[PDB]
């Protein structure tokens, strides 16, 4: 219930070896990392590497993010927009693919991207009945109280569910759909063409915080996935235990709270047990930006839930600064 096999803590040290290296490699001044042309379906999905592209919102960028998340380098909420979470999708798509991990996005690094993907960036979808009848709810009020009765804390407007269902940030939905109202079916959009599926071959899990990234390794030491992570909490480390995943539980309900050995002195605590305060630490998602730890670690949902499906109950879980 506490073990921790010599082999686990192994993997688990050769494991963030390669992260600590990894982030040293990263170029903080790439203009992919920095935060500050036709948006069209024909112009996303035929976008071209060119020199000086800078920083800002391009429609190369929001290719490269499509095409990051397909190679399980998840980008988190697709943006076009150059920015920390984009240099580190890049330096994790360069790491597992034999280039140089640091995060510029070079043509070279480009050429890569595109090489693995043999579908179009994105696609044409169909607003339908399914989609604007949800359940919805009007708003998701902050306090507890008002959120308790609530049947759910649903999704509170069209263009979010596709959001999420799409990987993409609402406003750059929006965007790249000007003329979508989001209330008529039949309605046609842009949408990524995304399908993150994830190996079976999931062994252990690093959230390294430093990074702000989760990273995902296989039993020989490939990194396999990543995804942005904001892991605890600031001013507080992270733990330096060893953990193992227990269980994938969908659709939670959330609780707000403002052998048998006998006794003597000679048991294997003796006869006093002052008992400390238990601490209990998830991988999760998030909800709507506007809403909001230690050992939290926070996703994406649909990030989390792509990892809850292939993770097996058993492998190990590691915090690194």
């Amino acid at each position: 219930q506490t073990q921790i096999t010599a082999q686990e803590q192994n993997d688990l040290n050769r494991a963030s070896t390669t992260l600590q290296n990894l982030q040293k490699a990263e170029d903080p001044n790439a203009d992919s990392g920095i935060a500050a042309v036709s948006w069209t379906l024909d112009g996303l999905n035929n976008a071209e590497w060119y020199e000086n592209i800078g920083k800002g919102q391009l429609p190369v960028y929001a290719r490269a993010h499509v095409m990051l998340n397909n190679a399980h380098a998840s980008p988190g909420a697709i943006d076009g927009m150059s920015g920390k979470n984009t240099l580190k999708a890049i330096a994790s798509f360069q790491q597992m693919n034999g280039l140089s991990p640091t995060g510029e996005l070079t043509k070279e690094t480009w050429d890569a991207l595109v090489a693995k993907q043999n579908k179009p960036a994105f696609i044409e979808y169909t607003i339908t009945d399914a989609d604007l009848k949800g359940p919805y709810a009007q708003s998701i009020p902050s306090d507890y109280a008002l959120q308790a009765k609530m049947k759910g804390l649903y999704y509170t407007r069209v263009s979010e569910m596709l959001g999420e269902k799409f990987h993409i940030d609402e406003a750059f939905l929006k965007k790249i759909n000007p003329t979508a109202t989001f209330k008529k079916v039949g309605e046609k959009i842009i949408v990524p063409n995304v399908r993150n599926d994830l190996p079976e071959d999931i062994h252990l899990i690093i959230a390294h915080k430093g990074a702000k990234q989760l990273y995902l390794f296989n039993s020989r030491n490939q990194m396999i996935a990543s995804f942005p992570a904001t892991i605890g909490s600031t001013d507080t480390p992270s733990p330096t235990g060893t953990y193992k995943v227990v269980g994938v539980a969908r659709n939670p309900w959330y609780s707000y709270s403002p052998l048998s050995l006998p006794p003597g002195p000679n048991a294997p605590v003796g006869n006093i047990w002052i008992g400390l305060s238990k601490k209990s630490f998830g991988i999760h998602g998030t909800p709507n930006p506007s809403l909001i730890s230690h050992g939290c670690i926070r996703l994406t949902n649909w990030d989390a839930n792509d990892l809850g499906n292939k993770v097996r109950s058993g492998v190990t879980v590691k915090f690194l600064e």
